[PDB]
């Protein structure tokens, strides 16, 4: 009677660097959450997590209007340690929590911070993609699911987080962008989700190959401008992709290779199979947070 | 009269972020235009414009891009400010400047004071004697208004007033470095040709008595250019001095106002290191911080 095949789910969340107006932005890391989730035993485990500040490298100061979104201030990341020093914590935290690869399976709001995040901050820091980046739990589309199956109904919220709080009608915990904060509503909404029924279990892979990726990006001249453009821009500059997997489908053993080339995730990965050159060559208007992380 | 055979016209543009204060502000152009003083000639063919890359804040905020003109991508092929600054240096070799027979010329107290006194800390160049003397165009200009008589001005910055009211077309966009200095020469000519007194009327200087008593501290500093000034002006060592305009003297060239000394011995330790203001770790000064001053 548990559909999760997972023995503990870590819900994650990362806040970055970012300037709103301007979505070619280089985003580093610049806090770092977790919060353990006991899955045979249905508990939030508010004592296991990890939660830390990271100072960035390439735009130390943060943004006004990126402390108003995040609440973080300007002393806590001059006091931070940089990302490969935080990730090396992370990395040695799970070791001593004594947490079997394969067996738990990271839980996010949304593909951003795994796809994204963890991959761009990787390639900044020259860092090999880890196996438990590259499998995961998007919550949101679990959501989605849920809904079709329960019931849609009007929704006001505009974040994934709002969204579900407010389907479950559950309480806000916290304020919203403070990483802890929405860690603990994740971990909420999946108690939840879980206690409806609901199968837990990931649901999107990263990939070195999409089909779609074949057809070169119709290109907006005003991508800075908007999330969703720039996106696209972030889905060709990245190695991995998103692939989805249906829950039947999943197993266990599937992690650490690659959905795609079926090779084991140590090889696959470090080199981009679909390396866009045809946004790499128009040199008058070039992509900054391509050029800056040196994919070209 | 004024006593140097050329003038050299500087401005620089930094990364900003408009709505915080507590900025560590980084030279992203460096611009300069030769004037002749003895044939009246402002000399746009002897000149020297430079972008600059940071290595705090290496993306520019929209708001510097829109206020600037300058885009990402001139950043992102440029050099840093270290070898931009050595190419400077080459550069004065080339126009065969004879020592302390010229001047810098500015808008403000800003490039100089502030600017690169800040930049040269964070690239660890020590400041050239040559930069702790220059001519504040501005003060002169405040000074040729009480002479020659007032005007109402609608004007909002500082080469915006002096070209309303010496009735000149604006060159150029605002904030570009060139065009900033352009104007500042064309300006700066009017002036001359017109009686005034034009010499260095501001120097750098290791102490000043009016740091002495700690600052009268204001939580909501960030958000406020004036009041962030009162903090720069504690945090880095050197401080402007206002010298009167008969008063300056070529041999001046470079002996610290302040304390009589040459300026490669004061100059190395900050003489008034604000502690008072570097003791609530819950509110700390950033600029100061990532800069190394405490
Ligand atoms: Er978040
Ligand atoms: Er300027
Ligand atoms: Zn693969
Ligand atoms: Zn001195």
């Amino acid at each position: 009677y548990q559909h999760c095949p997972f023995d503990t789910l870590l819900i994650l969340d990362f806040e970055t660097t970012s300037d709103a107006a301007n979505q070619d932005y280089p985003c580093e890391v610049i806090q770092f959450a977790i919060v353990a989730y006991d899955v045979p035993n249905d508990k939030i485990r508010e004592d296991i997590s990890f939660n830390k500040y990271v100072k960035p490298v390439l735009n130390r100061t943060l943004t006004k209007n990126c402390v108003d979104f995040t609440g973080i201030p300007q002393r806590s990341i001059d006091t931070a340690d940089t990302f490969d020093v935080v990730y090396e914590q992370f990395q040695q935290w799970l070791i001593t929590l004594g947490l079997e690869e394969g067996k738990f399976a990271f839980v996010c709001d949304s593909r951003q911070d795994l796809w994204r995040i963890a991959q761009y901050q990787m390639k900044l820091s020259n860092i090999q993609m880890p196996a438990f980046f590259r499998q995961y739990i998007n919550l949101y589309k679990i959501f989605t699911n849920e809904m079709d199956r329960m019931g849609p109904k009007e929704l006001s919220a505009t974040t994934n987080i709002g969204k579900m709080n407010e389907y479950y009608d559950l309480p806000t915990i916290g304020r919203a962008h403070d990483a802890m904060d929405d860690c603990l509503n994740i971990a909420t909404i999946l108690q939840r989700m879980i206690n409806m029924g609901a199968k837990v279990t990931v649901n999107e892979l990263l990939t070195c190959c999409a089909s779609w990726r074949r057809q070169p990006l119709v290109y907006n001249k005003e991508w800075r401008s908007s999330f969703m453009d720039a996106g696209k821009i972030f889905e060709r500059v990245l190695p991995l992709v998103v692939t989805t997997i249906r829950a039947g489908d999943f197993r266990l053993e599937m992690y650490g290779v690659c959905r795609y080339c079926r090779k084991g995730m140590d090889v696959c990965g470090t080199s981009h199979q679909q390396t866009p050159h045809d946004l790499y060559k128009n040199e008058e208007d070039p992509i900054h947070f391509a050029k800056i992380a040196g994919y070209y």
